[PDB]
């Protein structure tokens, strides 16, 4: 068994050994940091049957859950939310906070996701860029999404560097174990103290909603409204930042379909649904443990062994989606999903949102810049490091 998980072939690119694996060996162990073993799956149709499977769970402490690093354990600790749940218990605590994600609310919010958008490059347009290129990320493509879920759930603006910094310690592989854990701790007093303004003077933010929905008529606690607003804080928001760098990144390297978004923005959700695809910033989150024996693919996996489900190697199965492994948003899609997003119950609450937001960005990014340019060579942006998801650290640009 290889130890897993396996780091991205370069900078861009997923793991080479997925490619192997899906041709010969689609369903296989792997080991893991601690020594143990759990099972590997590859195909688009069997990562679709792990995400449905109601032979499997979600529930992380439960054993045999497949941790990736010493970290994991700890994380672990927190009060259990729904990502964390099995059926009933996952629809009941998730059906709380549902009602901001819909399509319909995500339609509603449009206009303030344009306007976020629209204001945040104005300002990069007055700072402009004479005197040598400006960080995508910071100015840009890191606070577009934390604004916008910012502002859903309750929490000022002026935060942002701090909450930044800390989600970052508590999740860099190289915090030391106290510095990741005195991290998430600031994260939950700071929430803490949020959740206990709204018990007492409620807005119109999910925060609140919890409150006066959940928490006064005693259906949840204080502690779990604190733990539901922590996890929608951190889930996602870094995840975001990346695949706004990794759009600009890819049209910057495929400059055939900028020059087709820039002829026409209306083509922004094509271009989307491919980035989604091609560029699977979660890639390990898709994680369960079986309840009892069940077959997986033509293996066999027995009672309390874990498992990874790699959305990403699903999303360039060659049996799929045809020459996965070139960026095309012209591509005509197959009746299977891409699976940039998870699929079944636990498919990502925030789908709606997220495509909403990059489908903003990228109708909107090169109108308002149409001579926007990658500052320095593609093959040297700031990825993140290769074993861990891709992303981009920053990315400097002119226009
Ligand atoms: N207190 C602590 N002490 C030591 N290490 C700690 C730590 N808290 C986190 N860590 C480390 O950093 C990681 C932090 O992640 P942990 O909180 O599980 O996960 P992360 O914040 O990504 O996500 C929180 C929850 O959302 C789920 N999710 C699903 C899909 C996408 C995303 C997304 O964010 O895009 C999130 C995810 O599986 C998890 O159940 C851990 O795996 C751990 O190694
Ligand atoms: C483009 C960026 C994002 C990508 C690619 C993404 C991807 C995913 C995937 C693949 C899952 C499934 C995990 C599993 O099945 O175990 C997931 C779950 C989830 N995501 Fe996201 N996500 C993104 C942004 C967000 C944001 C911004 C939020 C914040 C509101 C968010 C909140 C969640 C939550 C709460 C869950 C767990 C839902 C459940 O268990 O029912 N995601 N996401």
């Amino acid at each position: 068994a290889p130890s897993f998980p396996f780091s991205r072939a370069s900078g861009p690119e997923p793991p080479a050994e997925f490619a192997k694996l899906r041709a010969t060996n689609p369903v296989s162990q792997v080991k893991l940091f601690d020594g143990s073993l759990a099972w590997l799956v590859t195909k688009h149709k069997d990562v679709c049957f792990v995400a449905t499977s109601e032979k499997l769970s979600k529930v992380r402490t439960r054993q045999g859950f497949p941790e990736l690093g010493a970290g994991g354990k700890q994380a672990a600790k927190a009060k259990p939310t729904f990502v964390d749940m099995d059926p009933p218990e996952h629809m009941h605590q998730r059906s709380m906070v549902e009602p901001t994600f819909t399509p319909e609310a995500v339609k509603n919010l449009q206009p303030y996701i344009q306007r976020t958008v629209d204001d945040l490059l104005e300002q990069m347009k007055q700072k402009g860029c004479a005197n040598g290129p400006v960080d995508l990320v910071k100015e840009f493509a890191l606070p577009v999404p934390s604004y916008i879920i910012y502002t859903l759930l309750g929490v000022p603006f002026n935060d942002l560097e701090y909450l930044t910094q800390q989600n970052a310690i508590r999740t860099n592989g190289s915090s030391t174990a106290r510095q990741a854990s005195a991290a998430n701790q600031e994260l939950l007093d700071y929430l803490a103290i949020l959740v206990e303004q709204r018990l007492v003077e409620p807005k119109d933010d999910i925060i609140s909603k919890l409150c006066t929905e959940q928490v006064k008529p005693g259906n949840i606690d204080k502690s779990d409204a604190v733990q539901i607003a922590f996890l929608l804080l951190v889930a996602g928001n870094a995840t975001m930042v990346n695949m706004i760098a990794l759009g600009v990144a890819t049209l910057a390297q495929h400059p055939d379909q900028l020059a087709q978004l820039k002829a026409n923005p209306s083509l922004a959700p094509q271009f989307v649904e491919e980035l989604c695809r091609y560029h699977t910033a979660s890639a390990l989150a898709i994680k369960r443990t079986a309840k009892e024996d069940v077959m997986i693919g033509d293996k066999l996996v027995r009672a309390n062994e874990g498992i990874i489900a790699s959305n990403q190697s699903a999303n360039r199965d060659e049996e799929v989606f045809e020459n996965p492994d070139e960026f095309n948003m012209n591509r005509k899609w197959p009746p299977q999903d891409p699976l940039g997003f998870g699929f079944g119950d636990h498919r990502c609450i925030a789908e709606h949102l997220a495509k909403a937001e990059l489908t903003t960005v990228f109708s909107t990014l090169y109108q308002k810049f149409p001579d926007l340019k990658v500052a320095v060579p593609l093959g040297k942006i700031n990825y993140t490091p290769l074993n861990r998801d891709v992303g981009i650290v920053d990315l400097p640009v002119i226009f």
